[PDB]
C-alpha cells in the first residue's frame, strides 16, 4: 500500500484552517490599556485550535504588534497604547493548520487621560 510513516492520515492530513472568531468586543477600554472579548469561532479547521493571533496598531501608523495569548483564551488586554487615539485590532484563530482569516477588522479608541487620582 504505502511505505514510511502512515496511519493517522485519514482526516487529519486533510483538514483545513479554523473559520474566523465573532462576538469580538471590548468590554474593558482603558487610556493605556485595551481588553478584547471574542468568543470561539462558528466551526474549528478540524484541529482543535491552539491559541489566537490578535494585531493591533494604529489607524495612522503603519507597524503592527502581534499579540499572543497565554492558552485558548478568547480574551485578551492590551498594553503600551496612548490615550486620546484608535487603533485597529482584528481576532484570528490560530492552529496546528495555520492563520486561517481574520475577523471583521475593530476600531476601538482609548480612553482620554482624566487623573490618577481617582474620581
Amino acid at each position: 500500500g504505502s511505505s514510511g510513516s502512515s496511519g493517522q492520515e485519514y482526516i487529519l492530513a486533510l483538514a483545513d484552517v479554523p473559520s474566523s472568531p465573532y462576538g469580538v468586543k471590548i468590554i474593558e477600554l482603558s487610556q493605556t490599556t485595551a481588553k478584547v472579548s471574542f468568543n470561539k469561532p462558528d466551526s474549528h479547521g478540524g484541529v482543535p485550535i491552539h491559541h489566537y493571533q490578535v494585531d493591533v496598531k494604529e489607524v495612522a501608523s503603519e507597524i503592527w504588534k502581534i499579540v499572543r495569548s497565554h492558552g485558548v483564551q478568547t480574551m485578551v488586554v492590551l498594553n503600551n497604547l496612548e490615550p486620546n487615539t484608535t487603533y485597529e485590532i482584528r481576532v484570528a484563530a490560530v492552529n496546528g493548520k495555520g492563520q486561517g482569516d481574520y475577523s471583521k477588522i475593530e476600531i476601538f479608541q482609548t480612553l482620554p487621560v482624566s487623573g490618577p487620582s481617582s474620581g
